[PDB]
């Protein structure tokens, strides 16, 4: 037997683990990661099986964005049989993975017209282009919702067959399915990947042990690039992944009710958004904030909890105000510096990566897992994932001008989403005075690379030393690839 | 001899029609250039038929009849304007200021009014086979709202436009004089009648003017003038002052929209609209408060609310624009919610009043109706329920009005817009129901005032409530 | 038996347990209660040693209020030697009970003038009458605070020798001191007090056991009256105690700093308030909401968490916005139906109660513990606590008119404290329409008893069946005592 | 000729006209100006006799500011006898000039701490230094006011003998007193001052006439510099005066009541402020906005009317909300480009100026009139007016750094005064991004001159062509004086 080590116990690590263990009787597969799931994105997720719900005008204006969207639409088709195959290893008492079949997208005025109006139109267009079943519906026909009238939706979009899963029941089902197929769970973290003669030898663990392997799959979420970056040359050949720190909450509803569908807005300032995912047992999930952090953070800020709760109680259901808080959850969306995932092989024989999936790795997991396992078996996996190979020059999916327009719009959107109340001249004054500093920052960081808006705002408000370290990083990447 | 009492749109419109149709008779029109409490000069004005539609109005038979008359009036306006402009020159300016209207739906209001009323307007347009289109908000020209106050739906109504009310008044006066009418700039103090017939009018300079016909179109003063005649105090429904505040603004860049911009009718028959004017001016309107006594000056509250709504919901550029005039006028507000149009039990005594928000729009139809009746005709088919000598109409159940007055009260909050703890609205709804139910039960066993008047009565002095209880009891005695 | 059983493991149970064990070395004292401390007030407390800080105009306008205040002033004097005696049983690593020596009371406009202006004046007058060391200080001289300018204080009052304790370190010190003095901890709950021939026999526990005793001291917080009410006649002779559900939070500050003093407002709508209590290790405590509930609740509502966080970030320090949330805490202030504590003996020989202390049982604990132990030893304990004996007709400390004025003012204060933004006619309209329903409720409940504002609002918005049950309760109490 | 022509019929022109006519009975004094008083500051004034009420920390931090304040304190002493001398020419039935004897300054939180807190402390210090009678009073003792509780004052300062006049009754009394003393009113405007051989010959009027004179006193408000600048060399020797456009209103109060004192805040963003001046007959005056405009404007903007009304109804009396609006008034405060008035003689014999008095020309009028008449008679007038001579290099009363700090604080104050509601990170973000653009503008305008904050904000948001014209102006002034 030829040993495979999967580093990471989120949706991506476990999904690849399950696929390898089921497909490869010739391999012993060991999966690393602790039950604490420190900084874990997956346990903090609702989660929405978001393909069309995730559409933004800005994403679909780039070739790379359209390619990512096509993969999300393909992933949706795999979910019914994937769920069936995971539930089959359990019993009724393990609970149901699927919590909703459909999604309603709501349009209210608690946000920027330049994001919410543009994104609602882009979602409609993407659905029509895909010939996907959907209907614009009367807001009056949306069941369950009880918004503040001043925060109410005036348009609503029903998307058929775009639903949600319980992320906790999914994780439990993946672990159980992994064990059933002969996989071994080793509850320790990788400290170091060992390689020599251009080949992986295995992994040093944080209990001081060494585990030998012919294949190492890195699916360590936001830690994935930092782990691989220690190997020779790879610090400037694997795009950096940061922590997209997200806050969500589990609430026991006042009357034990919940909506029959996912309820969501389109993506909002700096890839945040508002949604409610149904759960069993009189619980609802509400999400979810997003802030790119240059270092990991495992606790919610006061600001994040207040913003999430204020949005949900005003825009979705005022009944949530009197509902009991059961849990505040925090996890790190793996946020790639060039805005696209890191999926496939490396220049190191037997070294694979599955990371940088940001807001929709959980949704894409069955497709991504099958792609990487096909590559490991000498196949070509899924068409169109070649552009997202982990060992690459940074992608430039947008012009600097497009990103500078976007970062100012997203900054203004943090105001409109609050929502603020300002003198009417103040917004245009702030727009005018935001342009110059962001243009200056972009010019200073690099002659060739521009970070997307989500990362550019984090860099703008970081320490001088952190900005200078990123200037050096971008210059070493340019040197490596040009 | 014919005497028209009142120099608003209704008095002058009937004056012009009489003078043009009866060249053998002397027609004299009373009223002063000051136009004290005058509704017409304070109007934009919108030729609002479909724009005026509410779910609540169209749920009553009387409301559907009023709406049918508004739709009929629209058809008369192009030829009416042509006939008034024909008596003038290019230099008098144009009566028509816009051909079309855009209705905007934003969330700066109550869902129970704005969502219901937008759906009712759409249905009314489709039922009437009126040309209209739901349009993308992005395609509405000129507007620059606060994003948190922006519309998410917009409705283009073709051939529903606006007039300059000042140029209309000047054109009516000029057309009246051209047709042989006489303007006598004094007020009527008293209508003289004996042996069941009008003799004429005593004026406030002490003179007596004889007449075979007296047409009362004195706006909110109309019923008080006729109520002095024997028996008529409890046979002519009372008319109150629907005090409205509007403003003329010189825009920062001299621009204006090509269409009327408006919301549907809001709390207590207020609303937000912009009517285009010539010369880099726009009209913004308009507040509404039923007052048991007349008021000729704007409150601070009314000016701030009108300006706040226009700058946030229509165009932030209006914030830096110059205020040219704050206008105040009294919408004639009938106690039973419907106009007073036609003849009386007194031979030669006619009334044209109680038109509230849309007398100006209905004026050519109403003028032609009353002139047809004066000539022995039957005028316009659907006006019979709105005869001025009547028992008070009960167009809605007490329950419907109690639901409406609580919704309108809550709408004053959502329209501000307020920011409150989330439990407060349901708490206020619960504690508003009892007092309004108690007031309604106390006022009368049979009559219920509509929401606009019920809120004014709720917050009036005990003595004013008791006087209204006596009024309602004397009306019941008279008609039952 | 000369055995003593203390029922409850909060500050009051443990404080009386320690005093009994130290003063009666020949007797076995057993203390009941579980480490979970379900609904526990003490673990959720900051806690402030609040005497002058707790002063309201409304409390000091009643004879009973002035008597309660005199006891709080007396309790303050006991704290230095009490803390010394508790720390003496531990070592350096157990940490310090005292976290601050002084308090600053802040006056801002994020509240009702009828509460905050009246209460600030009452605190000043109480300090001057007691000849207590204090100073009105310039707001600019208050260290650490960084309020939103629109939420800033314009007056500030320094109170010397009014400080705070770490409630967690206090509980650990009381348990350790109890063991050191020969006390036994039995981690089970009392289900039933056994009595016959007018005398306590002991306690049935929830593991089915029977523990014999000559003395039973009930300090079970908000459960105290429900436990004793099962004994013959006592349902209408021991005033009911409800749950004053309070939400607080532990925050790790952005820079590890904290204030050197307690920072607080005066008591606000329905005995809520805003305060920050210093803690060791770069943590601060923020508190604290209050809602009287007719049934217990062990979880924070969304509303409570948002209100607490919004007040602290605007009125105390905007830096708390970016600070990490470590814990949301929930506990039940024991809320007596007649507004005064239940301290002393009963008509049942050997049955004692220490409860109904609402906002300041922790502060009064050393005085209350010494009072009850003196009574148990045949003394008269502390002068002025005989009015607060647990077996009594309901106190009527205020006229019905005073309470109706108070409940409308407190209702309006929930608006001003938010703070709301309303059309200027709405407040007077709401005041006018609130008076009638509260007058009607008060008249319907009883001809003789009026619940204080905090309880009256809970009864106003309770189910018809709960109102009717309270009407019957008040009628059975009147029958028993008249 | 020994004939005197006064150009201007505001408080300054009429005050100097009265003093000349009374002191020189042997000479013909003619006063020009029309009853419309186009752009007139005086008729739009309340007016407050503001000396201590006008104190700001920023003004008193400069030597020129302390000199201006000393003149305001000296002017206050003249008012009782000045009023007596004007009322003596009339009867009871002419009405009373004085409408209040005293002023209450209110401190609320509807503003920037960096202006309102600093200015309240500066007012207190200035009063103590001048030995002026005053008292800090309980807010509860301020009669009449009925603020929104969230907008209420927490501190109040009673200033004795700092009152108000009815500006309309003052103008009528000055005209009557002028005629009584032999003055002639000629209701036309001056178009041109004629001078040759370094001496005034007289004035061309806008009806084409020529009026000869040995003395011409220019008190034409904001038109005063434009009139004199036409004479040879004077275009860069007389500092420019702009229009400080101010909006005020007359309101008939709901019940005919008014306060017994002036009610005011200290000066606020860009020399705006909130005040109520009592009037006879159930009327109150409310003021007053301020905006420096590079061209005159005779109509109120929507923004100005809403801001004035919102502040008065929330911060002074909610009863004003239901009160009737009688008149919106607009006048131009003469706003000198270097921040100080233009008072005294010129290089042209017999040519005098009284202008650039901004917020307190009306208050200073009796002192300024006496100063100019003393100079015309060969005296030295009032001590300390020498720096404010009209023919001068632009004053630099503050460092560029002081003005840049001030303009950012005033910009932020437009937010806090609204008052806005924003996410807590936004204010520091806006402060950071406002500094650079104002620093850049200041550096670009001139190497030596810096406009005060009120003018700098108007220049920042003016057209490029208007900025360039001001750069040229500053360079021509530097050339003339260096
Ligand atoms: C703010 C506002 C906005 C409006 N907007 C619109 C709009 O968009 N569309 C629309 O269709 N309509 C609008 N209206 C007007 C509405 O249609 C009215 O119902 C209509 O204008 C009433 O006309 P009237 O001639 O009956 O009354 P008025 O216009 O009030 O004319 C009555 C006249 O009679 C005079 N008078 C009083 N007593 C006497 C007496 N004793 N003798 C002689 N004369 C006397 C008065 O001084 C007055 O000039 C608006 C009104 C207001 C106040
Ligand atoms: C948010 C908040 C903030 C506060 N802040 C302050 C402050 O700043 N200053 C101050 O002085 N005080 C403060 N307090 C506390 C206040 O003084 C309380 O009145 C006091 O803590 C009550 O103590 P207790 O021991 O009576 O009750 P608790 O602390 O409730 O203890 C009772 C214990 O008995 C247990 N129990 C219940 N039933 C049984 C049973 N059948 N058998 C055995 N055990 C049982 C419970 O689980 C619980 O642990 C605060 C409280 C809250 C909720």
């Amino acid at each position: 037997q030829t040993d495979v080590i999967v580093v990471g116990n989120g949706v991506l690590g476990l999904s690849v683990g399950v696929e390898i263990a089921r497909t490869r009787p010739d391999v012993r597969v060991t999966l690393l990661g602790k039950p604490a799931r420190q900084y874990g994105a997956t346990p903090a997720a609702g989660a929405m099986l978001g393909a069309f719900g995730e559409v933004t005008a800005h994403a679909l204006a780039s070739e790379h964005g359209r390619k990512k969207h096509a993969l999300a639409v393909q992933a949706q088709r795999l979910w019914p049989e994937w769920i069936e195959s995971l539930e089959a290893t359990g019993t009724a008492a393990d609970g149901r993975i699927k919590t909703a079949d459909d999604t309603v997208v709501l349009l209210n005025t608690v946000g920027h017209s330049a994001l919410d109006d543009a994104n609602f139109a882009a979602v409609l267009t993407a659905l029509k282009e895909a010939n996907a079943p959907h209907e614009e519906i009367a807001v009056e026909s949306v069941d369950w919702i009880d918004p503040d009238p001043n925060s109410r939706p005036l348009r609503a979009l029903h998307i058929e067959g775009e639903g949600s899963v319980d992320s906790g029941i999914l994780l439990a089902a993946l672990e159980r399915s992994f064990l059933q197929a002969g996989g071994r769970l080793h509850p320790v973290d990788a400290t170091e990947i060992r390689a020599s003669h251009g080949r992986v030898e295995g992994v040093v663990t944080d209990d001081g042990d060494f585990l030998p392997a012919g294949h190492v799959v890195v699916a360590a979420g936001a830690r994935s690039q930092r782990l691989v970056a220690a190997l020779p040359g790879l610090a400037h050949r694997i795009p950096r992944i940061y922590d997209g720190v997200g806050v969500s909450a589990l609430v026991d509803t006042w009357d034990g009710s919940g909506p029959a569908t996912v309820l969501r807005t389109s993506n909002r300032a700096f890839a945040s958004g508002l949604h409610l995912v149904p759960r069993a047992g009189g619980s609802v999930y509400i999400g979810a904030t997003n802030a790119v952090c240059l270092e990991p953070r495992g606790a919610a800020s006061i600001e994040e909890t207040v913003f999430l709760f204020n949005c949900a109680t005003h825009q979705l259901h005022r009944g949530l105000n009197g509902s009991e808080l059961r849990k505040v959850q925090v996890g790190s969306r793996p946020a790639p510096i060039d805005g696209f995932p890191l999926i496939g092989g490396t220049s190191v024989e037997g070294l694979w990566m599955l990371s940088g999936t940001y807001r929709d790795g959980l949704h894409m997991s069955p497709l991504l897992a099958r792609h990487v396992v096909s590559l490991m078996d000498g196949g070509t996996g899924v068409d169109g994932l070649r552009e997202f190979r982990p060992e690459r020059d940074l992608i430039s999916a947008w012009s600097r001008e497009e990103i500078l327009d976007d970062v100012v719009r997203h900054t203004m959107a943090t105001g409109y989403e609050f929502p603020w109340r300002l003198p009417l001249e103040w917004p245009h004054m702030m727009e005018t005075f935001l342009q110059g500093p962001f243009a200056e920052l972009a010019d200073r960081l690099s002659d060739t690379y521009t970070p997307p808006a989500d990362l550019m705002t984090a860099i703008m408000f970081s320490e001088r030393e952190q900005q200078d370290e990123l200037i050096a990083y971008y210059a070493d990447v340019h040197r490596e690839w040009h």
